[PDB]
């Protein structure tokens, strides 16, 4: 398997075409992006960090019975996945209050939420990503209410095998981001999750080890990301 | 049945008690917000319009069999009213794009949403009533699954007999909010139905008859109201 040509880039990975109609591959690069796109800074290792992060994690989702796009990995930053008809919203669940929660419900950060919250986002820089609902999914036609439906239960369902699997790694999973999309009318988890689509907190001292580090200046991104890597028992080099 | 005391007063409304514990005289200000009570206004015979446009629409609204919160008009500004236990979520359906649509979504104004879109947000003028969905209402408590689903079905079904009375009248019902309540257990229409939580274009010319004349200093605010009202056949005088 090789790549044959750049499909289109995001703001941190390159996807591109294969010889087989139905394989992709994606790179990920060492572009960390805030603000929805606005502010891009690049740090050593971290493509391939969540390159290996990710292969684990979706890796522990399928066992669960989640299906995947995951093939195989091609090297330390390039993965093979199933090309996916992509629904443009992104799902997320929240465990406990932040970010974007914070700052537009005036919550305190840390709050315990239950049970969790489910947003739905409409993957747009332009915009920020504004938050939809399932109406506009049904109304734009970004995706049917049974595969939309398919996506909320795919998603809880990985926030019940997280929180334990980074619970045994002394870690709180605050909340996440997925994307899904449609592999011969089926629903598939594709894109990434990584610490670039998590918060995730040390159980003991509540330390943020995610992209938060990026976002709020706290410095120590790649070093943050790489630890948790390896409490889950993810060998970097 | 007479005010007592003002238990509290809003953005455009006062509300009373009465010697009744389950009845509560609401008074319609000449008072017009904008930006969620940054910036009011007062405009002559604004509290009449509005106070009579509801009571013939609630009115409108209770015929067609939704629960409403309407006992009787008192003067030309108050009118008596159920007191109900209000649900903090206001609810908006969107027949065309318009308002916070076309700003969030940066999508075109005046664009047909097939089927029309519903919008749930927080009550809260401090954080410009935040959008949200149905897990904020759970995991926060402001409202039942079940109450949730009646005050959805019952928008819905406002949104059907409004579109069609409105459009008789020569006008087109972009988009409207609502608010329920609950008394003794059962969900109920309550606040107000005016050109100050809808938006009516005229049919022929588009031209804007709604508070989007206050937001947008368009002039001819309380004209376009009358005309409105004119239209209907709501008695003002
Ligand atoms: N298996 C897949 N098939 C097709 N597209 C995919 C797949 N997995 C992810 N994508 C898409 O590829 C892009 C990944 O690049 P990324 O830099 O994350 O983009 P973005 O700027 O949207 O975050 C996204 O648009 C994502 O939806
Ligand atoms: N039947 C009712 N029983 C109790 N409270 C009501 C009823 N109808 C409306 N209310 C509440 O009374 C207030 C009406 O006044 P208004 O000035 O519109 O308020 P606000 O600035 O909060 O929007 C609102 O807070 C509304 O929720
Ligand atoms: N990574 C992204 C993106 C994005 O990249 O567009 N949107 C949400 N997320 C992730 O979802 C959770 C909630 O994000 P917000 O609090 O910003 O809504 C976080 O873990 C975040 O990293
Ligand atoms: N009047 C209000 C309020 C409010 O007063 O807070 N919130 C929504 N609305 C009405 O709902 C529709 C959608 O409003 P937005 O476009 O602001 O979301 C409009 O008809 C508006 O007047
Ligand atoms: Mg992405
Ligand atoms: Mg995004
Ligand atoms: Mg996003
Ligand atoms: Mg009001
Ligand atoms: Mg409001
Ligand atoms: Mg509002």
């Amino acid at each position: 398997m090789q790549k044959q040509a750049e499909l289109y880039r995001g703001k941190a990975k390159t996807v591109y075409s294969t010889e087989n109609p139905d394989l992709l591959v994606l790179e990920f690069r060492n572009d960390t992006s805030a603000g929805d796109g606005a502010r891009i800074e690049q740090f050593d290792r971290k493509g391939m960090v969540n390159n290996k992060f990710n292969y684990f994690i979706m890796s522990k989702l399928a066992e669960a019975g989640i299906p995947t796009q995951m093939e195989r990995l091609l090297s330390d930053t390039e993965c093979l996945v199933k090309k996916l008809d992509m629904v443009p919203v992104e799902c997320v669940v929240r465990n406990r209050a932040a970010g974007s929660l914070v700052k537009r419900l005036g919550i305190e950060e840390g709050i315990e939420l239950n049970p969790p919250l489910f947003d739905l986002f409409l993957k747009n820089d332009a915009m920020h990503d504004p938050m939809v609902n399932e109406s506009y999914c049904e109304t734009f036609g970004w995706v049917s209410k049974e595969n939309l439906a398919r996506m909320k239960e795919l998603t809880y369902k990985a926030n019940d095998v997280l929180k334990k699997l980074f619970d045994d790694a002394g870690l709180i999973l605050v909340d996440f981001k997925l994307e899904f999309g449609l592999y011969k009318g089926e629903v598939v988890l594709g894109d990434e999750f990584s610490p670039d689509g998590s918060r995730l907190w040390d159980k003991e001292t509540l330390e943020k080890m995610d992209k938060d580090r990026f976002r709020q200046s706290l410095g120590g991104l790649i070093e943050a990301y790489e630890a948790v890597a390896r409490r889950l028992g993810v060998q970097l080099d």
